[PDB]
């Protein structure tokens, strides 16, 4: 069922007018089309926006839209960038949304920034490795993103390379996308209790998800940092220890628990003997110390990663080296 007539003009709830172009990408993030401001011109291949469209009863797009409306208003992000002295913040900007009826069905749409490639494609093209420099630079910016969304009451729960997109015009700026299964862990400053949430079905992506998620409890801040930990190892080494048994969640959980209890054994497993990046172990030890409701010391985690850059003779110059 086609959701749009190509070239049609759609008007959002703020009465801003947009024009719809052709589909973009290999289907990973649902029904998405290139989009631009309304004009006499057709929407081109270099369009600065995309429009996401789903049935109005689609739960994930409603969840995602609420996240973007609450936490990703352009001015709200810019104010944080200024006050925290960032070069940029990799939370996509929300440009508008509305309702669209076609063929007796109701759809919701949302206009967002258009991005370039996802990191998973680039990773695979680099024979499933990123350099230590790249991993550290990615992770510093992901820590900025996680701090910002956690301070706005949300956790992501599904950090991974396929959910990391580059700025279309700047390949040193990485953005975290896909908030359809994001979780509001602290609505109005009240932290969710250590417990399953019946409203949440999602467990994350099995190879990267947190021990909390494996235990059936709602995701919290420590879980997001743990996920990033597993991503860093995957990116550095091409592997995780539990990757041959991902059809058995009990196995995956058991391995993660054992490797949290003995982080030195994780470093021995994942890295060549005596050749483990010390910042990765220190990062994991720091995350291990977090309680379920505890606010992370994000600057301490970034300082740990910055020691890694110093150790390889570099600095945080914002260069992803992709
Ligand atoms: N804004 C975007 N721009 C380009 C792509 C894209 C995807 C591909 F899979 C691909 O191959 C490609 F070239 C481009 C995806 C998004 C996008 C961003 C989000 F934040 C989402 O939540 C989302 F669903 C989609
Ligand atoms: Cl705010
Ligand atoms: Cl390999």
């Amino acid at each position: 069922a086609e959701q749009f007539a190509v070239g049609e003009i759609i008007t959002d709830m703020a009465a801003a007018a947009w024009k719809v172009g052709l589909p973009i990408g290999q289907g990973g993030f649902g029904c998405i089309y290139l989009a631009d401001m309304n004009s006499s011109e057709s929407v081109g291949s270099d369009a600065p926006c995309v429009v996401k469209v789903e049935p109005s009863d689609n739960g994930p797009l409603f969840t995602e839209l609420k996240f973007y409306q609450r936490a990703a208003k352009p001015e709200q992000i810019q104010k944080w960038i200024r006050t925290r002295k960032l070069k940029y913040l990799g939370v996509p900007k929300y440009w508008g949304s509305g309702l669209h009826d076609k063929n007796g069905k109701s759809y919701r749409f949302m206009i967002m920034d258009r991005f370039g490639s996802d990191l998973q494609k680039i990773y695979e093209a680099n024979a499933k490795r990123f350099s230590r420099k790249t991993v550290l630079q990615l992770s510093l910016r992901i820590l900025d993103i996680l701090e910002y969304i956690h301070e706005h009451e949300y956790v992501h729960g599904d950090i991974k390379a396929s959910n990391l997109l580059l700025n279309y015009k700047n390949p040193d700026q990485v953005y975290l996308v896909d908030y359809g299964l994001a979780y509001r862990y602290c609505p109005e400053g009240v932290h969710k209790a250590y417990a399953a949430d019946p409203k949440r079905c999602h467990d994350g992506t099995i190879e990267f998800t947190s021990i909390d998620a494996h235990n059936g409890v709602a995701p919290s801040r420590r879980g997001d940092l743990e996920i990033l930990g597993y991503c860093m190892i995957q990116w550095l080494t091409g592997h995780l220890p539990w990757e041959d048994n991902l059809k058995d969640p009990k196995y995956v959980r058991d391995s993660k628990i054992r490797y949290r209890e003995n982080i030195a054994s994780l470093m021995d497993k994942c890295f060549p003997a005596a050749n483990a990046p010390g910042e990765i172990a220190k990062y994991m030890e720091t995350v291990k110390l977090l309680d379920y409701t505890e606010k992370p010391l994000y600057e301490n985690l970034r300082d740990i990663l910055l020691q890694g850059l110093k150790a390889i003779g570099s600095k945080d110059d914002g260069k992803l080296d992709l």
